[PDB]
């Protein structure tokens, strides 16, 4: 009842202080550590990197779905580009028995929270007027860790052809954006309605939202928990990769 599992994901070891962490938010370890290997460490520079971590990650999920669903709780430590965290939430989908936790720079537990209560606002900016029935793509940014100029977005140079786009942000920018449950929680309330389900409602013949995100590590998580499968339209991952800009890297998708 108080229990709870681990699931820990780790591809770029603070396993120790897991436990503790736990006990800080009135849980305690079962036992049950579900380890997510990092399978193709040492391939990290091929454009298939993506496809197989992916394949691997599913492959690992599957097979401890029973153990993971008779978990009370469990607890999550991942830290990996940010893609794969978004994949990892949708492997998980289940935002009701499952605590994210978020990563900080300093302190003594390095995955406790830094805060009980709301410390940031998030909030929407749209660079088109209206919405219209015949675009089916809109353009995504994420604006938490850092502000991405919007120079960095691949866009087209003719009018027909620009992409809607859409910049979700924080009051305070930087690494800790996120400092408490309540934060990300927050985030995810203006995400969903204000951003996924504003887009749907002004781009009917929507399809894909292209995503271009610098998150701390428990927003994509929590994203892909709050993926709906067959719903949802494809949200299409970026990634801000050394030398060469946002990089296509992987989609979560309707079957
Ligand atoms: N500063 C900055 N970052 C940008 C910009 N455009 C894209 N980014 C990408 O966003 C991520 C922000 O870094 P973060 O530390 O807040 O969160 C990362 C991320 O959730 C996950 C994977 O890291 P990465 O692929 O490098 O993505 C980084 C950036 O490239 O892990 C988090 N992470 C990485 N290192 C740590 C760490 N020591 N402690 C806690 N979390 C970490 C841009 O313009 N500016």
């Amino acid at each position: 009842a108080i229990k709870s599992s681990i699931l820990s994901f780790n591809s770029i070891n603070e396993e120790a202080e897991f436990p503790k962490v736990l006990l800080f938010n009135d849980n305690y370890f079962d036992g049950n550590i579900y380890r997510i290997n990092n399978a193709l460490s040492g391939i990290e520079h091929d454009p298939m990197y993506y496809d197989l971590m992916c394949q691997s990650m599913k492959q690992q999920i599957e097979k401890i779905k029973i153990p993971l669903n008779s978990s009370e709780t469990i607890s999550v430590f991942a830290i990996a580009p940010q893609p794969l965290l978004l994949y990892l939430g949708y492997l998980l989908n289940d935002e009701t028995n499952i605590k994210i936790y978020q990563r900080f720079r300093t302190g003594n537990l390095k995955w406790n929270w830094e805060s009980s209560e709301i410390t940031n606002n998030f909030y929407v900016e749209q660079l088109y007027t209206d919405g219209n029935e015949i675009d089916t793509e809109v353009n995504l940014i994420l604006s938490l860790s850092a502000e991405i100029s919007l120079d960095r977005i691949p866009t087209f140079s003719n009018q027909e052809y620009k992409v809607p786009t859409l910049i979700l942000r924080s009051d305070r920018q930087g690494f800790d954006a996120i400092k408490s449950n309540e934060d990300v929680n927050e985030y995810i309330s203006v995400f969903r309605n204000l951003v996924v389900e504003k887009i749907r409602n002004d781009f009917p013949n929507l399809k894909c939202i292209n995503i271009f995100p610098a998150t701390p590590v428990s927003v994509p998580v929590r994203m892909g928990m709050n993926y709906q499968k067959n719903i949802d339209v494809e949200w299409k991952i970026f990634n801000q990769q050394t030398n060469v800009g946002f990089i296509y890297s992987l989609s979560l998708k309707g079957e």
